């Protein structure tokens, strides 16, 4: 038998340096994870014991801290360069910055292959992209080779910015004619590497013939085997084991997000290129794995020009931006409209006739705001500043929620009304009156929404059995501040850009802000 | 005696293509008027006749037409050259694009003298700009001299954007010392040339000892001894007879605006520098004056830039703009948010500790939205698309209003609702609700409007005895669509930018525009 080890990341998101246990900035040292450095270290431990090795990434490297704001692809192509992937499929926020932000930094300075099986191109695009992404490549490896197909969204025009050049075409439909015609060229070992989430990679799995295991991301899905080694929750056993089509067992992996974990997956394979085992399991980075040294100095040579970075003026505001707890968790405050603003124009997707926008909405809860931005620094606003108002490390996620569970939410916004509790919402896209003489779960009593299946903006009452796009943060998404009904509810959940970055965005490109308290939020 | 002809233009505004009778663009050539052609071959005609002439402009050639917006003031060098113009004095819309936008393209293409004599600078700014204009000039006319001193609005801080860089001291506090130095330098012919409008005029005229005629502007007032030759109805005589504090008789003249008059003035001056006589009248510069044709051709030739950029995107909407009289006639519509919104941002100026903006406030009768903006080309807007939206060639207005006269307006704006009239308010900085079931004159049930001495902006209600700015069209503030009260009451009036140069230079900025129509005017 022939033993392969995949070694695979997934959604590392601009996670660089190491960070604290829930993948935000890095406080003590002595207990952080992850990280680019301490990666390195693990994977040349693996290839000193291993003869059989694959680092393989299934997207998502781009967006998530300052790393990819001040250095955009530029920070991926190097430091993936230097840990030596041997291949990355395309993931949604690859698109972030357009084809063009794709191109150059990424495409054109990495030393593996960059794989799509269901992305085409048309027009002067088709010309100058050709051959810059592939739908696999075959990677020799040892004695024997492996094919590895790539695969990518097909909702990544909601998710990112890829232009009006690109299709995303359904993941099973493109990858089949890849897979038949890889066995035509006698590669009998094939690895489905892709960025449409654990439900799409099981149907991958279950239905693309010849596919001998699935290796993928976007849904920051856990999977482990044993007693989980941190505060991740498994959501199945590493691997996932599906039952294909053909009757053979296939296993399907992802490893979380943020570079915390490393994928670990060892497969046996016969000389037909036959699973015949498969174990493993996700490796936790934590502090008892050194960084490496050199991979730590050339981060820390890097991370000058981001400090210098995080004092620039971003734009300015001729209001005081007020973030304090005692308006934003009481009433309406200009800095959660502010924000909630930047989140709904950082969610503006391609142009089509049934929608002026595919999403109007956004809630924001009141304790996710932690500071104030005085305007008499001359009006400016910098990134440190932003960081203060944002200092969780999260994102401004895409849900969708029936109107049912939206009430619910609102109605936790005001159900202990008066304590100072991190729930009440800040809003855009909604006008809601609360009445707090009626009881607790009965106080909305007017919500209305804007349209988005109208080519003229407008307000009309909320729906309960309509399904609601909205953004939020992720720790809303997750349940957090008692929104459990969100979590237990929500109907899709797609990650979006780090919190801070939509908001500096925002202010890079209106130069001068000045949010008012209009009355989105009414007591009565 | 010696004669002297004063020649006087004033608020010409960009209209450098002869106009309408009302300034607006010119439909029927047989019947225009103004324009830098027929008033070259006018003053041309003046020059062969009359020894001693000066020809001035009093300020405010900048901002009013597709011109300027193009040329961005390189056409009034030119075509003000053209005409050999003797001095100008700055305006507060030589402002417009900055100290930067005025000293290139004006001080360092102008042939003639430039004059201001109480703006003064610090700073780098100071040795970059000295000299470039002047306090005043001495300017030989047949063997004698005339001395001009300059002067422009002290308001301009409030009224365009000079920066922060440049101070606006009291017109006769810095006029009397250099009308003073004139004297001592054998200086005995003073004219007084400048931009703070008629009332200052006057009070220049009364006590700047040693003027000996005052050429006005900025209030665009129409003087007239006689009946009057077209529409415009005088406020006075011409020239305006000042009785100054030592016992001399002033002259005050101004020659409304739009290049549609030549402001011509006689005096007779003894050998000391008395004057003796003054007598006049401005000059209807209508189409019995033939265009000079070689001006008229070198305007036909600088036109061609002017036609291709009216077709050029200025920015993208994707959402239908909402311009239809069915809408914006009888409710809040989404064209009327967007215009008001233009407003407001065309009029944030220097950040001070007493308030966020000086103006929060728009109304825009509907009446004067002419047209929709679809977004099905694929989101495309053009100065052309504007046009049609803005036809009328006015200017978004800054007034003072007693909240008392603005409680009237919105009663006029619903007096006589259901009928599809012009007077119906879209707002910005306001939100009111009607009760179209009460009595007219009594429908406003609610009136609240933004805030500006505040840091966080935010409505509270209208108070009937404050002073509010408001920005609105030239055609309210002159009472059209029945406002008369607010010609009749409003206690400050200044005029400002171009209509459609508002809206297209907040579109550029705003690069994809989305406004929705969101409560500002609700009906109970
Ligand atoms: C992404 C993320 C978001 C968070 N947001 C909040 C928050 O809004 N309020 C809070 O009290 N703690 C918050 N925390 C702290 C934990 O509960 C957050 C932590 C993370 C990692
Ligand atoms: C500057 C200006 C503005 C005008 N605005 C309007 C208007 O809003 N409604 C109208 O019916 N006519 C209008 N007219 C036509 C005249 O009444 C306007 C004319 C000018 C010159
Ligand atoms: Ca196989
Ligand atoms: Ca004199
Ligand atoms: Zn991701
Ligand atoms: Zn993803
Ligand atoms: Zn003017
Ligand atoms: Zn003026």
């Amino acid at each position: 038998p022939w033993e392969l080890t995949i070694l695979h990341t997934n959604d590392v998101h601009s996670r660089l340096e190491q960070t604290s246990e829930d993948s935000s900035k890095c406080v003590d040292a002595s207990r952080c994870m992850g990280g680019v450095a301490r990666l390195f270290t693990k994977v040349q431990q693996i290839r000193r014991a291993e003869p059989n090795v694959l680092l393989l990434d299934a997207g998502d490297q781009y967006q998530g801290t300052i790393w990819f704001t001040v250095y955009k692809g530029a920070e991926v192509a190097h430091f993936m360069n230097a840990l030596r992937y041997d291949a990355m499929a395309l993931g949604n926020h690859e698109f972030d910055n357009g084809v063009e932000g794709l191109i150059e930094p990424l495409l054109k300075e990495a030393k593996f292959p960059i794989l799509s099986a269901n992305i085409s191109a048309s027009g002067p695009l088709a010309s100058q992209i050709s051959g810059l992404y592939l739908p696999y490549k075959v990677l020799p490896v040892g004695d024997e080779v492996v094919g590895i197909v790539g695969y990518t969204s097909k909702e990544t025009p909601f998710l990112s910015n890829p232009g009006t050049n690109l299709v995303f075409e359904d993941e099973i439909t493109a990858l089949q004619p890849e897979v038949d015609k890889l066995k035509t060229l006698n590669v009998n070992k094939i690895i489905a590497l892709g960025h449409s989430g654990f439900e799409m990679d099981k149907l991958i799995a279950q239905k693309v013939r010849g596919v001998d295991v699935v290796v993928g991301g976007h849904s920051n899905t856990f999977l482990y085997t044993g007693n989980p080694p941190s505060k991740e929750v498994p959501a199945g056993k590493y691997p996932f084991i599906v039952t294909s089509d053909d009757g053979r067992k296939v296993p399907v992996v992802q490893a979380y997000a943020f570079g915390k974990y490393l994928g670990y997956l060892k497969i046996e394979f016969d000389e037909r290129g036959n699973v015949i085992s498969s174990h493993g399991n996700p490796i936790l980075l934590d502090s008892s794995i050194p960084e490496d040294p050199s991979i730590k100095a050339d981060i820390n040579k890097w991370r000058i020009k981001l400090d210098d970075y995080s004092t620039q003026e971003l734009g300015k505001t001729i209001v005081y931006l007020d973030g304090s707890s005692q308006s934003c968790r009481f009433r309406e405050c200009n800095m959660g409209n502010l924000i909630c603003d930047a989140m709904i124009n950082n969610n503006l997707r391609h142009a089509d006739e049934m929608f002026w926008n595919h999403v109007s909405m956004c809630i924001l809860n009141g304790g996710g705001i932690r500071s104030p931005i005085d305007e008499r620094n001359d009006g400016t606003i910098t990134w440190e500043n932003l960081a203060a108002v944002l200092p969780f490390g999260g994102t401004f996620d895409l849900v969708q929620l029936k109107g049912s569970t939206l009430k619910k939410a609102f109605e936790h916004s005001v159900h202990r009304y008066g304590q100072s509790t991190g729930e009440f919402l800040q809003v855009g896209g909604i006008h809601v009156v609360y009445d707090l003489s009626r009881k607790p779960g009965d106080r909305v009593v007017k919500l209305d929404v804007l349209c988005t299946s109208c080519r003229v903006p407008s307000y009309d009452p909320l729906k309960m059995d309509e399904v609601y796009k909205v953004i939020l943060p992720n720790f809303l998404a997750n349940g957090g501040d008692g929104f459990q009904m969100i979590k237990d509810e929500l109907l899709r959940h797609d990650s979006g850009d780090q919190d801070i970055n939509v908001v500096s965005t925002y202010i890079s490109k209106m130069k001068v802000i000045y949010p008012a308290v209009e009355g989105r939020i009414k007591f009565s």
